[PDB]
């Protein structure tokens, strides 16, 4: 009675939420996965109905063979196809920060890859899954025989060969490709920012130092860092004319650090706290903004936060769903209690609610990091 509740608001939610997504993208690089994304969420929740009648009617499966084993291969390639196309933007998002449009046509392929991989990993569903009275209630149930595939003493074998397999593929894989990606993304960004928070922590130093050789000791790792952020590359490639503005940008800053530098080291501590203070002028703020810019520094920062969002919703929407499966797994292989074999069995139909969240909640968080999407609806709107 509860369970059908969430069924159905999760099927509104779902296809009116990824039905306006599709409507944008038909109406880059990294769109491909988008809409993909919303056709695989769209399939998803769009035999719900079927599931939230059939919780009604205490698991009383009304809609026969043929529509058990297509809903349930339906929703499993979908379970699939969505988790390796958010696994696909979040690899994707992770190239837009390391490398520099042929990813057009390569996400393409990536995406028809994904989408015949994901609909033959779910054919074992498609083939086992069927209707009949089972454990004997009178009712009949939709469920999923391991007995047209196995004898009594090796149903489990195949429910766990099966059952690791599909959380190898479903959760283990993409989560781990999606935390290579932000490990990496983050160390990348961290480094640009690394230098020019040295820069603005040592200037506070320099603002409050007491003697000199505090004002040359602070200048000196201020010096280092400058430098160490002319030498890495931005996203932009010899000694073209807009290179040399870049650099020119930093010989400034290294300047004026050195013209302090040289009054540090005379012991004009006064003299050389004014000088550092040169670096806040509004000519040398524009000089940091053009820098900052050429760096791409707000825009690789947003690029890695979405990257964390997608690992986030994902591994907080699955794990339940995938640890209360693979406790099941255990407790009917390694014989645990009925106590807690009923408790993983009741848990169960919450954790499929919780993994459904993660489909509609995707609109949303389209919705919040593209300002394209938030106009082309609100254009609509
Ligand atoms: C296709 C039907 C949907 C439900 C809408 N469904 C999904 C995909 C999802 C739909 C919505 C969120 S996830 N996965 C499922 C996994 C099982 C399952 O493993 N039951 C175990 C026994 C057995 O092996 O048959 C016993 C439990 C206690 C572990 C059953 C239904 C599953
Ligand atoms: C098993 C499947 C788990 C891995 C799934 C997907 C990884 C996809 C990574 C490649 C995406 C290509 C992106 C691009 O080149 O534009
Ligand atoms: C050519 C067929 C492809 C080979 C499949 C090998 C990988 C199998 C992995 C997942 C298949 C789905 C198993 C689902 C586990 C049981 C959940 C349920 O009760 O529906």
């Amino acid at each position: 009675a509860l369970i059908p509740a969430i069924y159905m608001l999760v099927f509104l939610l779902g296809t009116t939420g990824n039905g306006l997504v599709l409507w944008t993208v038909f109406r880059r690089s990294a769109d491909i996965f988008i809409a993909s994304l919303a056709v695989a969420d769209l399939t998803f929740v769009v035999t719900l109905p079927l599931w939230a009648v059939y919780t009604y009617r205490d698991y009383d499966w009304p809609f026969g063979t043929f529509f058990c084993k297509l809903s349930s291969y339906l929703i499993f390639v979908a379970m699939y196809a969505s988790v390796f196309c958010l696994t696909g933007l979040s690899f994707d998002r992770y190239l837009a920060i390391v490398r520099p449009l042929r990813l057009r046509v390569s996400g393409a392929v990536a995406t028809a890859v994904l989408w015949v991989l994901a609909a033959l990993l779910a054919m074992p569903v498609m083939v086992l899954r069927t209707t009949g009275d089972l454990e004997n209630t009178n009712k009949v149930q939709c469920y999923m025989d391991y007995s047209m595939v196995a004898t009594v003493s090796s149903e489990w074998a195949w429910e766990v060969g099966l059952g690791v397999s599909s959380t190898m593929v479903g959760f283990v894989v993409p989560l781990t490709i999606m935390l290579t990606c932000y490990f990496f993304a983050a160390q990348t960004i961290a480094d640009l920012e690394d230098n020019w928070e040295t820069l603005n922590d040592n200037l506070k130093v320099i603002e409050k130092a007491d003697n000199a050789a505090q004002v040359k000791d602070a200048l000196t790792k201020m010096r280092a860092a400058a430098l160490d952020a002319q030498k890495a590359t931005p996203p932009k490639l010899p000694d073209s004319p807009e290179m040399k503005d870049f650099r020119h940008g930093f010989d400034i800053l290294v300047g004026q650090i050195d013209d302090a530098l040289k009054l540090a080291n005379e012991g004009k501590v006064k003299e050389a706290q004014a000088a550092a203070e040169q670096l806040k002028t509004t000519r040398n703020a524009y000089i940091q903004k053009y820098l900052e810019r050429i760096e791409g520094l707000r825009k690789r920062r947003r690029l890695l936060s979405i990257i964390v969002v997608l690992v986030v919703t994902f591994a907080l929407c699955w794990m339940p769903y995938h640890l209360v499966k693979t406790l099941y797994m255990l407790g009917s292989l390694l014989h645990w209690p009925c106590d807690f074999d009923l408790f993983l069995m009741n848990i169960f139909p919450y954790c499929t609610c919780i993994a459904y969240v993660n489909s509609c909640l995707n609109p949303f968080l389209y919705a919040f990091f593209d300002p394209r999407f938030r106009q082309a609806c609100t254009s609509m709107l």
